[PDB]
């Protein structure tokens, strides 16, 4: 019966015509560099006659042991979080340079390259020195897949560079951003004490009777607009491959602190549950008479025989067993609280909790809690402890026992967008772009970024508008491009942000809009590597 | 620094060039997004939503992603969405043009298609916010709030981007979604005032879909798969698919039928979907009325049921089964009383009976002094995903013998109805597979027969999926750039047909997961021509 | 509407938004699945495939009906269980061998496909330890596992496929032990598991019925292994004339030890579930609540009450022990010396108890026994990868196992024939540096395990080994790019040298065995005249 279901020409799919192709031969080249120094910089020159082309850069990290006390550790994704800016360039000029938070950005989706640059929980966890000879970290290495467009189809899309000489250089951010770490630690022994070691690898080609032609390449250029300022504008747009648009946070209203964070496990349940664990500290006292040793602004109050305290229409159910009997439940009535007058709506931790249970412990003397039931969220912890006790709070703001207080962490991060840690609350309430002076593009929801996350799968998307859907490398490829005469030699970028209560911390947290060009540069190989900005 | 044993090691052939690529300049197009606005009608009396596209500049289109604006959910009662709402919320989606219908695809076969793309999933509404079971307080406490979801209708334009788009110059183009019943996308329990829920919840959709204009686009014809599918009748193990003259593939599953329930169920995990949580959410619900302490016998459970006092050595004996409690801390006057028959099951007045509490070992906790209730550290039981996926109509059935379910009452009042209308098999996480022998006919002569699922292995494995189906797949050819490999039904020796025969397992009469009845789903994939002389037309290969 | 100012910015060209859809050739795939004759030493299943209508294969899937377990003792099933059945596979004309793998390598081609190693069997039915009490008890339920056999012929689907047109091809399949695949305690009747058990297997594939087949030659990447002496720092593979790349790895041998070891975390297989369950197992003797001092323990071990103060102080190190509501009559000791071990007397010594800061628990009146809340310590992968036979090894001065006798009665046997390093999650590197000679010239030598860094960077692997790729060309569609040799200057062979880093002789994990592992892959020609022949490239 099969053999009656199966005159004219068909493509084989069952044979292939294996084609012999370029001799060549690679190596994986490990070279170390120059390191000077404001700023550090790493230079890495590539002159041999017989390395033809290079692809898959990856710069190696040694991080030096750290001893002392206080608590200390580093920022997830360590090693890309050190790069300021790479190029790469030759005797001609540059061929390519990215800056560090958009390298980042390219990399966000390569989950593997994202564990070499250091994520683990002997990096990221975030240890303590007991004795100022007790080591809090050990020395460690860490790999940083630079991507380049030069990646992109392995020896098609190779670098070029036959009887050329290229430099590959790295600038480095200051520590401080890499560093998380508690006021106890000698951060200004260690900022003076620390050194990046970098080592840059490659693949190599050895190639025999190559014969160059022409490529296409894509150079990220980025805009960061001014200070709560919601417009940002690139000029010089004449062939643009793709443009994205998103929002970073500007802490420097701030001392850069905050009051939890969650280490290795960056989940948004993570971030979420240390902050109630740090705030739990001080929210719920079991003591003998009044707790002593908080801000005269506090207001603890003893929990009565219902369990049930009342701070406004909130109640908070509060039952820990096994009490002494010369001990009474004591609740912190507003740990944190923020308003802007006197008459306002006030912004209550407190009041973000409705039932802790929990069981002292007699032998250590210490109350150990069960089942929290609250409506924390991702950016409550995401609050720069300067903004509870900004002077537009009226109120104390910070009513933590001194105990609490020693324990935040400055987190200085240089790769955080939006206004929580988890880059989770979308801020941009509408954009539009403009291409000269005409809109080109306008949305009230974010559907740049679903077709973003969408059509790259992730789960780390920007509003992007993408211009070129054609096969890379293979194709020219398609731009956006610009009349000169008309005026649209720009794109300029407006968002409308998401308006809030400001009796919320977080409302003044300062926004930056950062955008994003990829234009389109042509490679060209006589006399040496040379590009050309496509016009 | 490249190593002399390479420089050696390195002349009159031809050779392809594997270090540079001549680029080649393509079409001259530019893309969108764009976003519409539709025509809501409650009249097929389903929802249905029209968008026509109509554009001179619109050449070609692809990527269609529908969006949905879940209201503000105020009231009293526990409620929640299904996972994966926005896909749930699609009954049918048809593509269209002036000469008719270009492609269409049910709403359960647009899910399957998508189960892969996790991106597609979260942005179709899968979240604790979503997702998990929230309870309102006061007639004006706030139990949802207002969100957006983003379906993804995966469409064959998709597959090849720009290569595969919907040409469309010079034709008008209608997508057309029906809405599933919002009673499907819906969870909640009694104390929900879901007829008002109901009558004041609208769809509010949008389509979005990327745009391409383009400058002398030179038009070719391709061929496009339709997935068919066919329902058999109510625990028949038979189904069969017609007219079938150029199937690519061939998809079989079961679906459960639970019209002769009332679609409430005891427990459900919420957000956390993996089979471990939908059985701790059941156990924990259990043990609610599982182990009490009280003064004296407990109260306010049915006479039928029989709660007893766990002995001084701990070991409760149901019949031949031995149940292990012991609760720290029990105040002086309180006793810890075991319900013995939490539910169970019989079809004959002193035969075999399937009880719940007998599938307990070992219960461990403390009892609170502060808020006078039992807090569990160790449960060790025999739980499954089945009995958490059993409607609580057939604990009560005509069917069984007994009284069924001998919950306190407060209990019975935390049950929640589920209409998803998705479910796969038998229970909530399509675990237990219910085939045990699968065989495909036409004619008389079998076409395949499978033992165990090697169809779905095969599938699962060819694309990647955690989530297949048995599948019989034909076209193992490159998708646009080929015309699609196709098995025939045969024409002549007869009629043109597919059915499909399976041996279900067989069950015990008195667990009451035997009486959920089943259907058998066929899904084939027709090829289709795609030819665009004079407005886009489609024909069945035949 | 396309915004107005898109529509303004709007030679040869090529279409991108249409395509010439072309005929295929005429074929038809069938799922074929095919039990196999079982021969036994070893044991071999093999299934001949010649079918008039057969004319090309590809994605062989090796089924395994696992039997049910019955009895008393602890039982289970090693993470991936159908790969960890596999020893060998070989697919042969009748001109002999066409393509064959290793268990070990098809394991680790397919380490990074998460279904395939989903269906080889990775459960909680499958790989937690269960526990049987009756002698008729139900241990594990029969259960069927599916091994993806990846061959070079899925590389190119029908492309690549394995042209058999009028030819017996014939896939035998080398079967471990079954003592591989199992971790089991002493309980466990073995004994009568391993008489009664067998391997039933089943091997399906993906067969074409083509009309009229145009065969062309392809070429084959064959992956050779030598194992190098153990501890042995040196490996040469001969005959190396075309290899597209070269692997190097560590494994772990057992062969001094009885292979069981403390702990196992059964089927979550995270380094922190690891330690999680050695550490859950030491304290059954670690902190005990009894009336007077504790008994059942050997002479040997140091149990000390715990002072009021809560801190017992091990030497240098301080170990704090808060149990509430201890009753009256009772007292908190604390097991100061678990599991010790030490080359001299009065020397430095290896002490588990050392290693724990901090336990606070709860106890229970009514179960008699106490809970624990919190526990500090250092425990790492390495503790949780030690042969027991290692802590009472001869070059033990102390005691070295002062466990209870119901501890050590849990220990579990487990004879994973994949492990690598020294430990159980391949966390440890061991190896501080790496030359490669081709001939007796250095192709390649390395500090850091850069190597590493890049394969597993390169096909997106989170297990990767250190690496030397040469063929960089697109697979199927072109010859891949080889290191050719120079038979004539004496380089047609791979010589491996590596520098373990050393360890301290007071660890029991520094006599640890090891074993270098070179995997080399030929690269070979596929030609179809007169039946299937491959022919190794000489280049
Ligand atoms: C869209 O870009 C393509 C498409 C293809 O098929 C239509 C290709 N096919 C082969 C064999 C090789 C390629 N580089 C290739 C690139």
């Amino acid at each position: 019966t099969i053999i009656n279901s199966l005159s004219i020409k068909r493509s084989n799919v069952f044979a292939v015509d294996s084609q012999i192709p370029t001799l060549y031969m690679p190596q994986y080249i490990s070279l170390s560099g120059v390191m000077t120094n404001n700023q550090a910089i790493a230079s890495f020159e590539i002159r041999d006659q017989y390395i033809t082309a290079l692809n898959h850069l990856v710069l190696s990290l040694e991080l030096p042991e750290v001893k002392g006390m206080g608590r200390f550790g580093y920022v997830p994704y360590v090693g890309y979080k050190c790069i300021n800016h790479v190029s790469i360039s030759s005797c001609n000029g540059v061929i390519w340079e990215i800056e560090g938070e958009e390298l980042y950005n390219n990399c966000i989706n390569n989950t593997i390259a994202l564990k070499h640059s250091g994520y683990s929980s002997e990096l990221n966890d975030i240890s303590i020195g007991l004795t100022p000879n007790d080591t809090i970290k050990e020395p460690s290495t860490v790999y940083v897949y630079i991507k380049t467009p030069f990646d992109v189809e392995d020896t098609f899309s190779s670098l070029k560079l036959s009887d050329s000489k290229i430099t590959v250089t790295v600038t480095f951010n200051p520590v401080s951003d890499i560093v998380i770490r508690d006021s106890s630690f000698d951060f200004e022994t260690f900022n003076k004490e620390f050194v990046y070691v970098p080592e840059l690898s490659f693949i190599g080609y050895m190639v025999k009777n190559v014969q160059i032609k022409p490529s296409f390449i894509e150079k990220p250029r980025r805009v960061i607009g001014q200070i709560n300022q919601p417009t940002a504008t690139v000029t010089e747009v004449h062939a643009a491959t793709s443009l994205s648009v998103y929002t970073k946070p500007y802490y420097g209203n701030t001392d850069n602190k905050f009051i939890s964070y969650p280490g290795y496990s960056q989940d948004e349940k993570d971030y979420i549950d240390a902050y109630v664990s740090r705030l739990l500290d001080d929210l719920v006292i079991v003591s003998d008479g009044p707790p002593t040793g908080y801000p005269e602004s506090a207001e603890i109050v003893e929990v009565p025989e219902d369990g049930i305290v009342s701070i406004q229409d909130a109640d908070v159910y509060v039952k820990i067993d096994n009490v002494p009997d010369n001990m009474s439940v004591y609740l912190h009535t507003n740990l944190l609280m923020f308003g802007t007058r006197k008459n306002s709506f006030i912004y209550n931790i407190s009041k973000k909790f409705s039932a802790i249970t929990g069981t002292y412990s007699d032998a250590t003397k210490r109350t150990i809690f069960a089942h929290i039931s609250h409506s924390i969220n991702i950016i409550d912890t995401s609050i720069p402890v300067s903004l509870w006790t900004s002077q537009r709070n009226v109120y104390n703001g910070d009513n933590r026992s001194a105990e609490s207080k020693a324990k935040d962490l400055f987190i200085n991060d240089p790769f955080i967008k939006g206004i929580d840690f988890k880059n989770k609350t979308d801020i941009i309430s509408r954009l539009e772009v403009r291409f000269g002076n005409d809109v080109l593009y306008s949305e009230n929801g974010p559907i740049s970024r679903i077709y973003n996350e969408l059509l790259t799968k992730s789960n780390n998307g920007t509003r992007t508008l993408t211009f070129n859907f054609t096969p890379k490398i293979f194709f020219r490829p398609t731009t956006i491009t610009a009349n000169v005469s008309r005026g649209k030699d720009k794109l300029s970028v407006r968002v409308v942000y998401s308006t809030m209560d400001v009796n919320h911390p977080i409302y003044y947290v300062q926004k930056q809009l950062v955008v994003v060009c990829n234009d389109l540069y042509k490679v060209s190989y006589d006399q040496g590597v040379s590009i050309t900005k496509i016009m």
